[PDB]
C-alpha cells in the first residue's frame, strides 16, 4: 500500500495473507474470508502455481513477523479460477481458495460481506484497501498490514485514464487524480472495503493498474457484486 498507515490489530479481520512454501516461503498475495471454508482472492496470484499443497493461508494477521514455522495456517484443497480468465487486465481475475479445515471465526477472523445486487446504486463515500504490499513501486513485502481510504472513481472516468485497455461493468476503480494513495505490489487479491450503513462491503478485489500511486491512473479491481451468482455457483 501506497500512501497509507499501519492497521490496528483485528480492524480488517477478513484480510488473509496467501503464502507460497516454493522455494521458501513467502507473502504471495491478500485475499479475503468470505465463508467458514472460503477464501476470495485473485486469479493472477496464481500463475505458474502448479499445485495447491504449496499454499498456506494465514489468518488474524497484522505483522507478518507473526508467521513462523511453528503458526497454524489453513491448507488449500482447490483452486478455482474464473473459466474466462485469461490475464488481469482484461477482467475476470476472481478466483476462490477451498480451505482444507474451516475457519473459526473470532474476534481476530471473520467473514466479510459480498455486496448486493441492490447496492449496484449505492454511491459508497467510504472505502478502504488494505495489505502488505510494497509502499513504492520498488519497495518489498511489509511486515504490518497498512490501509488506506481511496475514492472510487465512475467507469467512464477511469476509462479515460486507460486509453489502451478497456475498462468493462466488470471492473471498478478507485484512486486521487494527484495519485500518492494506492494498492501496489503483494497487494493483490486483498480487499476494497467499503463501509455503508455500518456494514462492511467487499466492493472489490485489488487487481492491476499502471505502476502505483500515480497521478491519473486510479487502481483496477475486480467488481465483486458482477461476481455474486459465480460465487454462489462454485461455493455449492
Ligand atoms: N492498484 C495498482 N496500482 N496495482 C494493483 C496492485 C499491484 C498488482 N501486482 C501485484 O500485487 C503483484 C502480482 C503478483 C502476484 C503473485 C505473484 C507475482 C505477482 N505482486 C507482486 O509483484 C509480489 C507478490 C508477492 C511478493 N512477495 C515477496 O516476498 C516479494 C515480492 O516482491 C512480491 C511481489
Amino acid at each position: 500500500i501506497v500512501g497509507g498507515t499501519a492497521s490496528v490489530r483485528g480492524e480488517w479481520p477478513w484480510q488473509v495473507t496467501l503464502h507460497t512454501t516454493s522455494p521458501t516461503q513467502r507473502h504471495l498475495c491478500g485475499g479475503s474470508i468470505i465463508g467458514n471454508q472460503w477464501i476470495l482472492t485473485a486469479a493472477h496470484c496464481f500463475y505458474g502455481v502448479e499445485s495447491p499443497k504449496i499454499l498456506r493461508v494465514y489468518s488474524g494477521i497484522l505483522n507478518q513477523a507473526e508467521i513462523a514455522e511453528d503458526t497454524s495456517f489453513f491448507g488449500v484443497q482447490e483452486i478455482i479460477i474464473h473459466d474466462q480468465y485469461k490475464m488481469a487486465e482484461s477482467g475476470y481475475d476472481i478466483a476462490l481458495l477451498k480451505l482444507e479445515t474451516t475457519v473459526n471465526y473470532a474476534d481476530s477472523q471473520r467473514p466479510i460481506s459480498l455486496p448486493s445486487k441492490g447496492d449496484r446504486n449505492v454511491i459508497y463515500t467510504d472505502c478502504w484497501v488494505t495489505g502488505w504490499g510494497y509502499r513504492k513501486l520498488r519497495d518489498k513485502i511489509q511486515n504490518t498490514l497498512q490501509k488506506a481510504k481511496i475514492p472510487l472513481v465512475t467507469n467512464e472516468e477511469c476509462q479515460k485514464r486507460y486509453r489502451g485497455h478497456k475498462i468493462t461493468h466488470k471492473m471498478i476503480c478507485a484512486g486521487y487524480r494527484e495519485g500518492g494513495k494506492d494498492a501496489c505490489k503483494g497487494d493483490s487479491g486483498g480487499p476494497l472495503s467499503c463501509k455503508h450503513n455500518e456494514v462492511w462491503h467487499l466492493v472489490g478485489i485489488t487487481s492491476w493498474g499502471e505502476g502505483c500511486a500515480q497521478r491519473e491512473r486510479p487502481g483496477v479491481y475486480t467488481n465483486v457484486v458482477e461476481y455474486v451468482d459465480w460465487i454462489l455457483e462454485k461455493t455449492q
